[PDB]
């Protein structure tokens, strides 16, 4: 999955730049960046 592009890409787009908290997010969507976006 290369989970530390997808955290890379999730705090581009969404704007959220705390990392726990953009983990905790990604983790709650099955680390599915597309959800987690569509999500925020």
């Amino acid at each position: 999955m290369d989970r530390e592009m997808i955290l890379a890409d999730f705090q581009a787009c969404t704007g959220i730049e705390n990392i726990d908290e953009a983990i905790t997010l990604l983790e709650q969507n099955n680390w599915d960046l597309v959800a987690a976006i569509n999500g925020v």
